[PDB]
């Protein structure tokens, strides 16, 4: 199936890879691009797996994988957009092929060659590593035994959505471990499903409130109350000590003495970059942020770039970073595709992210957003803007229930001005003052 040589080889078939393939085809007409994906699915976007796909009025949404934004599919393109790998060398004006169900297990940088899990070898001229990451798991779950492990979900892929959606219709109690984006969005989604069926949803995490690492405490606490009003039993300040099976149910023991009985656990406790290929490829990994260490142009070696969740890159403006946003995979993937066709451009356009936690909670963010940084919040906590500061300069912004204003927030961070009155800057977001 796979040819012996391809001009453009993209390792991994996710958001960053697809954005790169589209970018290469737009900058190099007739280009021949091969995506190698270990998943059986064609490239698709993940955000709907924790949001729109759970709020669809169509009960066949699990099969169609379409959602209302305007209806559209979770796949970036239908199969008709792609050509087969076997035909990729011969088709006139080239195309984009995806070799599904295949994993790159060896990378030879000196010879511009990869080896697949089935023994196949492919040489390339330009290569992109866009392997993303794998969900982390709790140490308490790893030591819990096979039964507990079989009743614990790591949420990332289409299969995880389908398996958890089926569970929410079969069991009475689901527990989410994790207070970040994924845990909070799944809590609101499972909470909506539970209100109609009369079932239970629990979310526990060690922080004082949802999104405690991202939002200031006062806004994290406000968010926790909104999640609770979606039908979720939220347990902050919860550290899992052990997990076992008791009378057929899962028993979660917390360090503080509390105990939670439930039927199924969803672990949403972060992501580990997929850097397996750094060993054979002799590629540098970043010990501080994780991931493949690349420069401002997302380049690792002469013919190898890295994009997406797995790329630790140099931001000429904000310093060295690694970002795990959908839009960042798109932006970095497209940038890598342009540099794979001679652009030599540095990461410059700042990617944004967003989150929706029910009807009354939606926010957008950009730049360095971290609750450890000093923050200034200007609210009208219905609507407002939170500025994240470093050396008296705005390095990140969170827009709370403010939409269609991201270009303004992007300009403020790019300009790097020293603002003496952030209340005037809040007027740019139609806000007419909390500190942390
Ligand atoms: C449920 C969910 C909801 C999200 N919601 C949001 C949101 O609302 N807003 C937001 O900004 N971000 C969101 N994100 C984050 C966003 O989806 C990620 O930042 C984005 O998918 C990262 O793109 P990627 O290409 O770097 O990685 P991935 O999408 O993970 O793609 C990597 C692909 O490469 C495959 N692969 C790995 N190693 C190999 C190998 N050796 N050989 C072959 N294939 C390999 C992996 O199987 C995977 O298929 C969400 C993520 C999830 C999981
Ligand atoms: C930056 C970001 C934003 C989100 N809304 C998000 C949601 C998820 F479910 C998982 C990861 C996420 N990462």
């Amino acid at each position: 199936k796979a040819p012996s040589h391809v001009p453009f080889l993209l390792i991994g078939g996710g958001t960053a890879a697809f954005a790169a393939a589209r970018s290469i085809r737009a900058r190099d007409p007739g280009a021949r691009v091969l995506i190698v994906s270990e998943d059986p699915e064609l490239p698709y976007m993940r955000p709907p797996l924790s949001k729109e796909l759970w709020f669809s009025d169509d009960p066949n949404v699990t099969k169609t994988l379409r959602f209302k934004q305007k209806e559209r599919s979770i796949y970036f393109q239908p199969p008709s957009f792609y050509v087969s790998a076997q035909d990729l060398p011969h088709i006139e004006n080239g195309g984009v092929a995806v070799l599904t169900g295949k994993k790159v297990v060896q990378l030879d940088v000196r010879d511009n060659m990869v080896k697949l899990n089935d023994g196949s070898q492919i040489t390339y001229e330009k290569c992109l590593i866009a392997t993303g990451g794998t969900p982390r798991s709790l140490s308490a779950i790893d030591r819990a035994g096979a039964e507990v492990k079989s009743r614990t979900t790591l949420f990332r892929k289409i299969g995880d959505f389908r398996s958890l959606e089926k569970i929410s219709r079969e069991v009475k109690s689901i527990t989410i471990i994790g207070g970040g984006f994924l845990g909070s969005e799944l809590a609101c989604a499972l909470g909506r499903k539970a209100r109609a069926l009369g079932t239970e949803v629990i979310q526990l995490f060690p922080e004082k409130g949802n999104m405690g690492k991202i939002l200031p405490e006062y806004l994290s606490n406000w968010t926790m109350e909104k999640v609770r009003r979606e039908g979720v039993k939220v347990m902050p300040n919860a550290i899992v000590q052990s997990v076992g099976v008791s009378s057929g149910k899962l028993l979660i023991k917390l360090k503080d003495g509390r105990k939670v009985e439930t039927d199924h656990i969803v672990a949403a406790v972060g992501l580990e970059p997929n850097v397996e290929l750094a060993k054979t490829g002799g590629l540098e990994i970043d010990s501080d942020f994780g991931g493949f260490r690349v420069n401002a142009e997302l380049q690792a070696r002469s013919n190898i770039w890295v994009a997406g969740d797995a790329a630790c890159f140099y931001d000429i403006k904000l310093g060295r970073r690694r970002v795990e946003h959908h839009d960042h995979a798109v932006v970095s993937g497209r940038l890598a595709g342009e540099n794979m066709t001679g652009a030599a451009k540095p990461y410059w356009h700042q990617s944004m992210f967003w989150s929706d936690l029910g009807p009354d909670v939606g926010y957008e963010a950009i730049g360095l957003v971290d609750s450890s940084l000093p923050t200034v919040g200007v609210f009208a906590y219905g609507k407002g803007v939170i500025f994240y500061l470093r050396d008296k300069v705005v390095v990140g912004i969170v827009l709370w229930n403010i939409f269609n204003r991201m270009p303004i927030a992007r300009k403020i961070i790019k300009d790097g001005e020293q603002h003496e009155d952030l209340n005037e800057v809040a007027k740019l977001f139609n806000i007419h003052v909390l500190f942390q």
